[PDB]
Parts: C-alpha cells; structure tokens; sequence
C-alpha cells in the first residue's frame, strides 16, 4: 500500500523532512488545498517551512506526476493526491472548499445521453459550485 | 442590436473588416475555432488578416461579447453568449460541438448540491465522444 512521500521517491525527488511534511498534509485533506492553504498547515507544524519551499514542493510533485492540479474557476488552483478511483467536484464558492462526489446516478445518465445523440462516452468533465444553504 | 454595434458600444474600434468578422461570429450556431472563424471571413472579405481576426475575437471576449469554451480536445471554441444556458458533448473524431440541455441532469445536479449543504448556482458540464 503506497503513501505519498514513498511514492515520490519512487521517481527520484529529493524529500526532506519539509517535504514529508506537505506530503503527510496533502494526503490527510480531502478538501484539495491550494498552495497557501497547505503552507498554513504546514506551518501549523513546522514552523521553519517557507512559502517558497511548498510551492516547489508542490511543483516538484506535479513534475513527478504524483499529484493532480485543478483549475477550478472558484478562485483557486487546488491540489490532491492522484484519486485511486475517478470522482466528480463540487465548490464551496463561499470559502473556495472543494467536496468530491460519485454518483453513479449522473454517470449513467451521462452514458445515456452520449448514446440519445450516437455517442459512447469517453469522458466528461462536471464542476458544481455551490454556495452553503442557510440552515 | 446587433454584435458590431454591441462592440461600438462598449467603446471598441471597428472597421469593415472588424465588422465581418462580428457577422460570421453572429450568424454562427456552431460553435467556431478562430481558424474557422477566418476562412469564413476571407470568402466574404479576401483582405482580412489572421492578425485582424485575433485581435477581433480577444477585444469581443473582453467586450463581455462572446464567450471562448476550451475543450478536451485541444480546440478552443467559441459563441456569441446565446442567452440559453446548455451544455456540450464534443464529438473527438470530428470536432462537432453538440449542444444539450437536460433538466434530468440540471435537478439531478441540485440535488447533489444541497445533500452536500450547497444550493447550486453554477456548473460546468462537457462530454466527450465517439460515434458509437
Ligand atoms: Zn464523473
Ligand atoms: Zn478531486
Ligand atoms: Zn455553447
Ligand atoms: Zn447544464
């Protein structure tokens, strides 16, 4: 079973202690920090880590293929750790939060439409930006 | 209102050139690349420039005029904002832009927005296929 850090070296990166930081953080979020969402947390817990370490960080790993970027028209570029299984994202517009989703309910309805039109369904791209419901 | 005087509106410059170029962007339901955006204005204007049609289209966008879509496939499209909102299935083999708007889908999204804690005030939905 393969962590993040373990499956960095795996393609020749340099870690430090920094970097398993920021691959620990990474990995523990489900919501898909930006990069100065993960310096926060990673500060939270070393205080010595810069900006500017966690930005070629996070580079580094794209490079490495080891992480997924977004580009979400929320107001953030968000980040996570390749999905072992694909999903579909929905953004908080209030705080640029990102939740992920699998309803096999719109996949296959996805996969009907392609066909209604002569279609197999090769891929699909679905962005949902929500704002939070009031109570 | 048409989209030339739309732009002359929005304090842009025009010409006659420009102005073909606004016409075929208009008329087109389809959902042009800049490339056919441009062998479609030289066969009603010869002496209309790649350049001229470049310029033309980004000072649209910024005008608010137009709306550019990158798809998947690797070509940018583009239309004039059609006041219906729809989404897209692309055809990969072809480049045909097939336009669909399906209120299954449309609540089916609510629905997993406010499961979620969200109501749902935009989305982005883009299908990629081959002919089956
Ligand atoms: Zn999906
Ligand atoms: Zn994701
Ligand atoms: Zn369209
Ligand atoms: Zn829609």
């Amino acid at each position: 079973a393969k962590t993040l850090e373990e499956l960095a070296t795996e393609r020749g990166m340099r870690m430090t202690e920094q970097r398993r930081v920021i691959a620990r953080i990474l990995e523990d979020s489900e919501d898909h920090p930006d990069v100065e969402e993960l310096y926060r947390r990673s500060v939270k817990v070393d205080a010595k880590i810069s900006i500017s370490t966690v930005y070629r960080t996070v580079k580094l790993f794209e490079d490495a293929g080891i992480i997924a970027r977004h580009d979400f028209r929320d107001g953030r570029s968000r980040y996570e750790t390749v999905p072992e299984e694909h999903h579909d994202h929905l953004i908080d517009l209030k705080t640029g939060t990102v939740i992920e989703f699998r309803s096999p309910e719109i996949e296959a309805l996805q996969e009907r439409i392609a066909r209604e039109h002569g279609f197999r369904l090769v891929d699909h791209r679905l962005e949902l930006y929500g704002v939070p419901l009031k109570k």
